[PDB]
Formats: structure tokens, C-alpha cells, sequence
């Protein structure tokens, strides 16, 4: 109804603003590719989570834990892993909440 059609466009704006800060590492180097993602990133996703409350605040815990995830993984990592770590299990948890079953990307 009208509730999961405000979680889905909820979910692919979250994902739109994730592949804009991605892209700002496009250039960056390897050792600066975390922080810089991390700027860009939290900027958009804190604009996403508001929308959120405001519209569908039933999504936020599983929002919270698609984030919690995905900065957790970042933070044990060694340097050069963050970024990797952070956008495999940001892209994969958004997909389990999303009820998608292909969790793990398929190549095409
Ligand atoms: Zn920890
Ligand atoms: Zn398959
Ligand atoms: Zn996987």
C-alpha cells in the first residue's frame, strides 16, 4: 500500500545518494578514498534518514542497521580495506531490507 511505496522510493533515494558519494573517490587516492566518501556520504544519507522520519519512520531501524553495518565493517578494517568493506556491506544489507534475494551482486 501506501506505506511500502514510501520504503521503496526511501530505499532508492538512499541508494542514489550512496553511488553519488562513491563517485567522489572516482580520482582520489587509495589512502583518501574512506575519508572522502565518508564526507560526501554522510552529508546525503543524514537528508535521506530525516525524510525517513518524517515519511515512513517505520524504516529507520532498518536503515540504522544497514548503516551500523556497513560503518562497522569500515571501522575494524585495515586502511586500505575501509572503503571496500564499507560500500560491500552498505550495498548488501540495503538489499536484505529491501527483500531482495540476490544479496551478493551478480556480475552481468
Ligand atoms: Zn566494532
Ligand atoms: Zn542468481
Ligand atoms: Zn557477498
Amino acid at each position: 500500500g501506501k506505506a511500502t511505496t514510501e520504503e521503496q522510493k526511501l530505499i532508492e533515494d538512499v541508494n542514489a545518494s550512496f553511488r553519488a558519494a562513491m563517485a567522489t573517490t572516482a580520482n582520489v587516492p587509495p589512502a583518501d578514498k574512506y575519508k572522502t566518501f565518508e564526507a560526501a556520504f554522510t552529508v546525503s544519507y543524514k537528508r535521506n534518514l530525516a525524510d525517513a522520519v518524517s515519511k515512513a519512520p517505520q524504516l529507520v531501524p532498518k536503515l540504522d542497521e544497514v548503516y551500523n553495518a556497513a560503518y562497522n565493517a569500515a571501522d575494524h578494517a585495515a586502511p586500505e580495506d575501509k572503503y571496500e568493506a564499507f560500500v560491500l556491506h552498505f550495498s548488501e544489507a540495503l538489499r536484505i531490507i529491501a527483500g531482495t534475494p540476490e544479496v551478493h551482486a551478480v556480475k552481468p
